[PDB]
């Protein structure tokens, strides 16, 4: 039967092989919604070639490439199977992957969705917490695709643009935390400090009103509520690059600082993404857990398993889509408010593209 | 009957008359737990005398002094009346006010509590969201009091050191928001943007691991969950002083920016304090709502009423103390973890003062 409802799963993506690294970096530094640079069209290419060896080596250290597509595909597959039974009036459902910086690109997915002849299209960001730099950039790409191509969509669009406190997302984090807590020595279980770690933002982004830090905080609070505050925790921030100010404290300095102050049993919880990727497999597991943690003399440092193939996460995805369909929502109420100091004209047009959709 | 249980209500405090301003500022600039300054013991009196006229004028503009003591006393009285009936086994209950920077000082309250011969003492911070600069400094003053006087306490101590998501605190915020939403023109109700406003922190404090921003974010999310996301919102930060970087976006720049971008109906929500004080009556109501708002051409800007005398708030306080008593808790689990980059040796000794208390 002809696919009726398309679910576009949005993620920045990662290079699947070492050969994909260069184009990945090129598209990344060209993204003006992620960063603005002195003559983007020219400075980007240079940076991409300069950094390709370093980034290739990082991916070599974790097996030769990004696992994002594998996990996204597994999650998409399980989601669609549930949706076909959950929501027969909108079935058959089909998932599409729209990566921002690697193939299949957001634009290629949109083309296929259109070619497939869908009645309904759902832009489903895979970042639970909204940032204009992540979800915002992916939604702008959808708007820009139709504007630059110069035609109107042939399908009804809507977006699930954030979901930082969905009860089943929270349950999967809490489950993975408890499972990892059981792998500590029983005599140290109560010693364990939970470090929720999320990708940081430059302070220039924070200070213009990005909703991300507050939404990440909401996710952390719901998880710890569900765990009944069994262990002490902090929310810390990773992956800062460059010389400008970023939101701290940094995850690596926090691990170092805790160890030096006698807190030598630490559980890392990646709280802002739903699968393994370079940030967990390289930055946390190699850069921080292996090297840093042993130079500072940790007793035990573990990391909760990423959500990856957990079938409860697939139900979380399908419930989110199901509720979105039943509610006839076009977008969250939060998307209707642009950042108080937003300087980007596209954000207004992208917002109105979704709020104005025919039902 | 002899008071049995003392509830020490901790707050920074504010000058009750213009004559109290100077000493208020002197004690503030001497607080090493709030800030460090060169030649503090004599640079503080210098800054205090220099700024006294300016601060006196701000207090004159709102009626001649701080209302914190009036509201704290009203709230404490209602809390005691409920606690005597909620928990007869710990009655009679008596509240004490321990202000950090004005009379009655934290140290003076501890002396009266000891003199009253209480069995049980509860350090009850009036900041729902923990910051080392607020609750931390107040708790440190209790530890230092016994340290400097050189004796151990004659009453069993414990602390309610944070409560950012207490369900009755949340309900009081939501009630005051809805009440204020009704005061907008009906045709603009759905268009109102809710700006939750909280005192900012220097980035040096944020970056050392202060839990305040994450806890404020949690309060915001719980309030908006209760309001069923009826309106769009942002969390923004006020009261920055000095030239160093502070956590933004700033409340004033945020109001200006929204107004210039066509969002002309704004509801301010003081989310990090429980009564009116200089931040609401002067900074928000005069500096931002009257002055700033007039310049930018806003249509309607209102501020949710402070919790002040709301009897549901008194019920919240008594509920917190009662549950604290029933649970035999000495402090939150979160207090057992000092900041990952804490450089203050007192924080560990204060923490261990509370965790080691005889039950
Ligand atoms: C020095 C050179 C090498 C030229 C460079 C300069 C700047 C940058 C850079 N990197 C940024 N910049 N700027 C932003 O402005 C915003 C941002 C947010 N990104 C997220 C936010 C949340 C996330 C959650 C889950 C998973 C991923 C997430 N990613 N990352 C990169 C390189
Ligand atoms: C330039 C001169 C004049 C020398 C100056 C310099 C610096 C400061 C200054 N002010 C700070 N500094 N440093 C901090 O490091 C931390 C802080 C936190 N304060 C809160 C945090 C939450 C709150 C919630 C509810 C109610 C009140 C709250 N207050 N305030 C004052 C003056
Ligand atoms: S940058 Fe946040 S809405 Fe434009
Ligand atoms: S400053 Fe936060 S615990 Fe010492």
């Amino acid at each position: 039967r002809k696919p009726k409802t398309g679910i576009l799963m949005l993620n920045m993506g990662g290079p699947e092989t070492l050969g994909d690294v260069h184009d990945f970096l090129l598209r990344l530094f060209l993204d003006r919604d992620l960063m603005t640079l002195p003559i983007q069209n020219k400075l980007a290419p240079f940076i991409a070639k300069r950094l390709t060896p370093k980034i290739q080596e990082q991916y070599r250290r974790i097996g030769g490439g990004s696992p994002i597509k594998i996990w996204t595909s597994k999650q998409g597959e399980g989601m669609v199977k549930l949706l076909d039974e959950l929501s027969p009036n909108t079935a058959p459902h089909k998932y599409y992957i729209g990566f921002r910086y690697v193939h299949p690109l957001t634009e290629e997915a949109i083309e296929e969705m259109e070619r497939d002849g869908l009645e309904r299209a759902i832009a489903f960001t895979q970042y639970p917490q909204y940032s204009c730099s992540t979800t915002g950039s992916s939604l702008n790409a959808i708007y820009r695709y139709y504007n630059q191509v110069g035609r109107k969509p042939t399908m009804k669009w809507s977006t699930i643009d954030r979901w930082p406190t969905h009860h089943l997302l929270i349950q999967c984090f809490a489950d993975h935390i408890l499972k990892e807590l059981d792998h500590f020595p029983l005599e140290k279980r109560s010693e364990v400090v939970i470090l929720f770690s999320a990708h940081s933002l430059p302070m220039s982004v924070v200070n213009r009103g990005d909703p991300y830090p507050q939404e990440v905080s909401a996710t952390v609070q719901k998880v710890m509520e569900r765990l009944e505050y069994c262990n002490p925790y902090r929310l810390v921030w990773q992956s800062k690059v460059g010389p400008m100010p970023w939101l701290g404290p940094q995850t690596d300095e926090s691990i170092k600082g805790l160890c030096e102050r006698g807190r030598k049993n630490i559980l890392l919880v990646p709280i802002a993404f739903t699968s393994d990727h370079i940030e967990t497999l390289y930055e946390l597991d190699i850069e921080y857990s292996q090297v840093l943690a042993k130079e500072c003399g940790v007793e035990n440092i573990r990391r909760a398993e990423s959500l990856n193939g957990n079938p409860l996460f697939s139900k979380a995805l399908a419930d989110l889509v199901h509720s979105h369909i039943q509610s006839n929502e076009l977008c969250s109420k939060q998307l209707t408010l642009s950042c108080p100091l937003c300087v980007n004209p596209v954000c207004r047009e992208t917002k109105s593209f979704f709020t104005s959709q025919q039902l």
